[PDB]
Parts: structure tokens; sequence; C-alpha cells
């Protein structure tokens, strides 16, 4: 109502504030870029703020998504198979992204003061994780408190995104999976801070006990590939269930960008020439083989004979420049995608600050294309996950 806007924007100056805080506390007290003798604050409290800092711009792009679908009509209640019985508004998703990474911006902040005076040096290093333990917990909090029946619905899901081929396919655990591939430098922002704190690695501070043996360097590699294993299993069981044959067309998809990060592993031992070909071939096909499942497939362009060229033949947008404008967009934003499915942030230093750039544009890059997946089931079945194609009004 009046009162959920001042809070949205209470948060709001708070983040923005602490943030500015924090940069000038980490401009001027040695640990700005590496200066200091201190060397642990860009490896075990970056990372606690790079995982945060993806996971909740995410979060704020779908409540921009739900904002966009009720203005163009999109009856994404009925497609989410979602129904009734109390929303999440745009509004109340808004409050959750702002409230939360306000009180992550002050713990961090507390901690880039607290150790600076002093302060049990070996306690003082738990509260980087006691912050994701905080969060872990908010989530799996199960008596009334912080949305009920849209947490629980979020556990359920990846549920049956981990267990991928057990579970039938329906496109709410379909586009919860297409999230995950976005989370990729995220993944590798959780292999550390569940490798810091769980090896003992924090008692005597163990600096570099995981990066040092390489059977946690490649295993924190492909590890780092299991949304594109889980998304191209659920693709192998639509292939099950139904009999369409562009599902296996879909599965060799997230295959392609698999070998693509599986010859620089192989490149990485071998450096030479034979394996920069094969390293710059692969991640060539499987660059092409996304963008043409983005703009035929999944948003439903590129209609050879239609009314409107180089899209389909009914548009809800007006103005019809806008899908010119995210078919270009789509198509600079798979180059930031392949230096996150190539090259990770631990490998090579001084890449940090413009790693985490380039990490949160493939986190926009499924900002733009929840809109026209959506889109593609209203004025379509792209999916075929709902058998009639008349969708009816939304409430």
């Amino acid at each position: 109502s009046h009162s959920v806007t001042f809070f949205i924007g209470l948060f709001t100056g708070c983040f923005v504030a602490l943030l500015a805080g924090y940069i000038i506390v980490a401009h001027l007290t040695g640990m700005y870029r590496q200066h200091s003798a201190n060397t642990f604050y860009m490896e075990t409290a970056y990372p606690v703020l790079s995982m945060f800092g993806l996971l909740f711009l995410h979060l704020f792009l779908y409540g921009c998504n739900i904002f966009m679908w009720r203005k163009a009509r999109i009856n994404y209640s009925f497609i989410f198979e979602l129904g009734s019985k109390n929303e999440l508004k745009y509004r109340d998703v808004f409050l959750i992204c702002t409230a939360s990474m306000s009180a992550i911006a002050g713990v961090m902040f507390v901690h880039l003061s607290l150790l600076e005076k002093g302060y049990s040096f070996r306690q003082v290093q738990v509260i980087p994780g006691l912050l994701l333990l905080g969060f872990l917990l908010i989530l799996i909090c199960p008596l009334n408190i912080f949305y009920k029946s849209s947490r629980y619905r979020l556990i359920s899901v990846i549920r049956n995104i981990v267990f991928s081929p057990l579970y039938k396919v329906v496109m709410l655990d379909f586009f919860m999976a297409d999230q995950l591939c976005s989370q990729v430098p995220m993944l590798r922002n959780l292999e550390y801070i569940a490798c810091y704190y769980i090896t003992g690695s924090y008692a005597t501070q163990d600096y570099e006990y995981c990066m040092r043996v390489k059977y946690y360097r490649d295993l924190a590699y492909a590890v780092s590939f299991l949304p594109y294993y889980w998304r191209a299993m659920q693709c192998a069981r639509r292939w099950f269930d139904e009999g369409e044959t562009s599902h296996l067309v879909n599965l060799g998809k997230y295959v392609s960008a698999m070998l693509a990060a599986g010859t620089k592993v192989a490149y990485e031992k071998e450096r030479s020439l034979g394996w920069l070909c094969l390293v710059v071939a692969m991640s060539s096909v499987a660059t092409i083989y996304q963008l043409y499942w983005d703009f035929v497939k999944d948003w439903g362009l590129l209609q050879h004979n239609s009314n409107n060229p180089w899209l389909r033949n009914q548009l809800m947008l007006r103005q019809k420049s806008i899908y010119y404008f995210s078919m270009v967009l789509n198509l600079v934003l798979r180059l930031a995608w392949l230096q996150t499915v190539l090259h990770s942030s631990f490998e090579h230093v001084d890449y940090r600050v413009t790693g985490l750039f380039l990490a949160a544009l493939e986190v926009i890059r499924r900002g733009q294309w929840n809109f026209y997946r959506l889109e593609n089931e209203h004025l379509n079945n792209a999916g075929k996950f709902r058998a009639v194609k008349t969708v009816p009004l939304p409430f």
C-alpha cells in the first residue's frame, strides 16, 4: 500500500550508503586492491559479497519481470501454474532484495571495520560464514515469517532440478533451471565458502588450502557446470515423456557448452596451438548453438515468412523496435557468458573487479530472456508444456 513504497526506498538508500561507506573504508585502509599485507580480503570476504550481489541481482530482475508481464497482459500466473492464494507481487519482491542486501552490507561493513582494531582474530573470521548460514536458515525458516508458500515453492522446484531425470518437467522447474545457468560464476563463489569453513581453514586461518591441491581445482570447475548438466537431463526426460525430436536438439545445446568447457581443461594441461584451435572452435560452436535457440526456439522470433520482417506474425509490444534492440543486446551479452563458462576468477589474478562485471552481465541477459520466453507462451505455445493454445485473461 502507501507504506510499502516508503520501506522499499528506505532500504534502497540504506543499501547504497552502506556500499559507499564500505568502498571508502576499503579505499583508505590498505585493503583496496591488495595493497596491504593482509591478503585475505579479495579471497575470503570478496566471495561473500560476490555470491550475494549476484543472487539478489537475479531476484531483483524477477521482480522487474512481474512488472513487465502484467503491463503487457501476459498471464504468467496461468503459464507458470501459480493460480491464486497470495501472489508474490513485484513490490513484495523489491522489498526482499533491498532489505536483505542492506543487512548483508551492514554485516560486511562491520567485518571490514571490526578487524583493524583487533577483536578475536580466530572468531572474527566466522562472521562471513555466519552471514551465509543466516540466509540459508531463513530460506528453510518454517514458521510463517518470510513469505511462506513462496520460499517453500522455491525448494519444491530445486528438488526437481537437482534430481533432474527423476521428475517430470513443467514450466516452473524448466524456468528456474535456466536461471541457474546464468549463475555459474556464483556457484564458484560458493565452493570456496564450502571449503574455507568445513575443512578447518578458519581455525589456524589456513588461506590457500583448497586451491593448493589441484584435486580441488578441476573439481571446483567440473562441479561448477552442474546447471548445464541439470538442464540437459531435463531435455532427456521430455524426450522420454513426449516424442518430439526437438528435445534432442535442445539436449545438444547444453552439452555443447560442456565440451567447450571440457576442451579448455585439456588445453590448460597441454598448452600449445593444437588445443588452442579446439578451444576457439568448440567455444564458437557453443556460442552460435545457444544464440540459435534463444532467437528461434525460445523467443519465437526470426520467422522466415512473416508479416513483420525477422520477427513472428503476432507481436505483443506495440513499439516493434524493442525486439530489434533485444535481438542485438542478447547477441552482445553472449560474450560475457563465454568468459564465465571458460575462465574463472580464482585461476588468474587482478581480473576480479571486472570478473564480477562480466558475471553481472549474464544475470541481465537472463533478465530480458524471461520476458520474451513467456511472451512466446501466450501468443504461441512454445514448450507445449500445456496443450491448449488459448490462455484466459489475467485477473
